[PDB]
């Protein structure tokens, strides 16, 4: 065990171990810190949870998302630097601290203020593909890929981060809000169970953005973005409709006129030919039918950086907890024991 040290920065305190130096105040789930890891030499963040067993769906959730960034390691996704508790028993265990990268700029300040050359999107776009190859083929599903939940350096080197824990609530989808433009439309109203292919959806949105400076589908609310999306990607053809089992989704659909997919290339004019190829595959409306990101890879737009040798799979990850029910205190052992378990990165 390592010897831990108290101090109070902005009223709440913080009891962390002696490697952790020059603690600085930076940002509902948990507060956060930016520091020094002695250790590793690294500028890290530290967050300390909030609450982490109150109630069984937070003890669930901390459980969750521990075990998810334990289990990841790849060059463009965060990863798990350190956990700790302070608590020297499973009985006074309260607190949970994660440790990761600190993350200076994300895609919001590039695509705000830099000009992109075609190279720097098919190098930031090839980057996102490569990771999520990874977190898919461990059947893992991001669910809220964003500009704001991806971290970029000056090197232009890309992590995905900030995992979708089923954390957002209704109220945050509401209305004029970047956290809804990037999400696939079959999922926008619940007519269609998540799957790895929305995921692909939000990369042609992001891919989009970087390649006009402007968000592909601002929408003021839940139906005017489906408004947005339809007139873009047309409305269902037969051989779709025939798929779509959600009774509630034909009914309204079917009351819309119908729309043929638009031009991409009169859309994004003065694009790379390759990238609005590579567009048309992501953004479509059949999901079934959207290009994989093993896929993507092999595209011709990112022919000076795919390498079938170094775009690696992930190890197995065993999800069968999200269909156990158990008790706070069942939830809070099984965290207690990933907390003690937990071994450093070389
Ligand atoms: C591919 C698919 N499979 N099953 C289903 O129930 N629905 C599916 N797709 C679907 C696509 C679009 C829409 C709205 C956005 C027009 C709804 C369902
Ligand atoms: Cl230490
Ligand atoms: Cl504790
Ligand atoms: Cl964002
Ligand atoms: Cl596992
Ligand atoms: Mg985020």
């Amino acid at each position: 065990r390592p010897t831990f040290y108290r101090q109070e920065l902005n009223k709440t305190i913080w009891e962390v171990p002696e490697r952790y130096q020059n603690l600085s105040p930076v940002g509902a789930y948990g507060s956060v810190c930016a520091a020094f890891d002695t250790k590793t030499g690294h500028r890290v963040a530290v967050k300390k949870l909030s609450r982490p067993f109150q109630s069984i769906i937070h003890a669930k959730r901390t459980y969750r998302e521990l075990r998810l960034l334990k289990h990841m390691k790849h060059e463009n996704v965060i990863g798990l630097l350190d956990v700790f508790t302070p608590a020297r028993s499973l009985e006074e265990f309260n607190d949970v601290y994660l440790v990761t990268h600190l993350m200076g700029a994300d895609l919001n300040n590039i695509v705000k203020c830099q000009k992109l050359t075609d190279d720097h999107v098919q190098f930031l776009i090839y980057q996102i593909l490569r990771g999520l190859k990874y977190i898919h083929s461990a059947d893992i599903i991001h669910r809220d890929l964003k500009p704001s939940n991806l971290a970029v350096n000056e090197d232009c080197e890309l992590k995905i981060l900030d995992f979708g824990l089923a954390r957002h609530t209704d109220d945050e989808m509401t209305g004029y809000v970047a956290t809804r433009w990037y999400r696939a439309p079959e999922i926008m109203l619940n007519w269609m169970h998540y799957n790895q292919t929305v995921d692909i959806w939000s990369v042609g949105c992001i891919m989009a953005e970087l390649l006009t400076g402007r968000t592909l589908f601002p929408g003021t609310d839940h139906i005017d973005q489906l408004k947005l999306i339809l007139r873009l990607v047309g409305t269902p053809g037969a051989e779709l409709l025939k798929k779509i089992s959600s009774e509630s989704a034909r009914n309204y659909i079917q009351s819309l006129a119908q729309m043929p997919k638009m031009n991409f290339a009169n859309v994004f004019i003065g694009a790379n030919p390759l990238a609005v190829d590579l567009l048309e595959k992501m953004l479509v409306l059949d999901s079934d039918k959207r290009i994989t990101a093993a896929q993507a890879l092999a595209h011709a737009y990112f022919a000076q950086y795919h390498d079938p040798d170094d775009e690696p799979v992930a190890d197995p990850y065993d999800q069968s907890f999200e269909s156990r029910d158990l008790l706070i205190d069942e939830w809070k052992s099984l965290t207690y024991d990933e907390v003690i378990s937990f071994v450093p990165p070389p």
